[PDB]
């Protein structure tokens, strides 16, 4: 299991941390606000908030105003995209920043459906329809990636296994093969294989 | 916060259940195998497995063999697709089943390059190139999905927000909208909404 998946789900497995994350979804909160709404106590909250900042999920900013203390407020890390995935052959997480992602026509169409002067209830319906369609297109892509991945794992397993059965009774031709191949394989996987022998 | 979301994250928050889910990802396991590999104890394991089955993440099947006890084995629910998402305006999860078929051309081509009686060092090179090419195609898909996901994020965010701003000074038109919309939105997302703002 990954490092990251593991820390992540410990962080999210605490109900109070989760609740704090839901609230930050709505708007940034000052600590007293969270304490009251969750009725937990500023002691514990500041500590949960600490844990979440350390797991890279939230950030804090300080807003001062003359004659008054510093007062810092909390919010989900700007641009954060965190995903946790489970399927029959995958249990993983991915963390990335929106900003690294190119802006597509679908993103532009949604922006446009959202900003249109259409009435509150023709918009929502328009928006729902487009949602249903984005979801189908994503279900198609996820499947497509899964198929591609069965093929990749078949390959990587064969190379690993034959790279070993061979590295027994004559590690000379395997060396030659590795040297022939190393510059083609993605760098990470090639290193995985040199330092395994 | 969703009801689904909350349970799932409690289920996943225990390191032993997490560790079991990782293991079922490699292959089905019998309880004794899990016990040893994890060094936990068949009492606790049976109990975690129970918890995971109720949460709909795994299933069990029973394989008998003359003159022997029942012995049941555990696996990740077949067709399972679970995703939990967190961004500055969204926190939720979807669970759904993938239509249960399909072995692709690429799988078939790799099967083929593996089986060919080409010499061990023309094979490897051939395999290596094809791998490079699967990898590039995988980078493009993953990017394509990330872009589609920006748009889904933007939409779910608007909906939830407007669904609230408006559920203040006139919960009547919102109820109509919800009624208009619920049958279109993916089932999970629509329950997430109903039991949040209604």
């Amino acid at each position: 299991m990954g490092e990251e998946l593991n820390r992540l789900l410990d962080v999210l497995g605490n109900e109070t941390r989760r609740r704090i994350l839901f609230l930050l979804t709505k708007r940034p909160y000052f600590v007293s606000e969270l304490s009251r709404e969750l009725g937990v106590g500023q002691k514990a909250v500041l500590e949960h908030l600490r844990i979440l900042e350390e797991a890279g999920l939230i950030e804090s900013r300080v807003e001062k105003i003359p004659r008054g203390r510093p007062r810092k407020y909390y919010m989900i890390k700007k641009g954060l995209r965190l995903e946790i995935l489970l399927t029959p052959t995958l249990f993983g997480s991915e963390m990335y920043e929106a900003k690294g992602v190119r802006k597509s026509p679908e993103y532009e169409q949604a922006k446009e459906l959202i900003k249109s002067q259409e009435p509150i209830n023709v918009k929502m319906r328009e928006l729902a329809e487009f949602l249903h369609e984005l979801n189908e297109r994503i279900r198609e892509i996820i499947e497509e990636k899964r198929e591609l991945e069965e093929a990749r794992i078949l390959i990587e397993t064969y190379i690993e296994n034959t790279m070993r059965r061979l590295a027994e009774e004559n590690r000379q031709i395997i060396e030659e093969i590795f040297r022939d191949i190393e510059k083609i394989l993605p760098p990470g996987y090639a290193r995985s294989l040199k330092e395994k022998f």
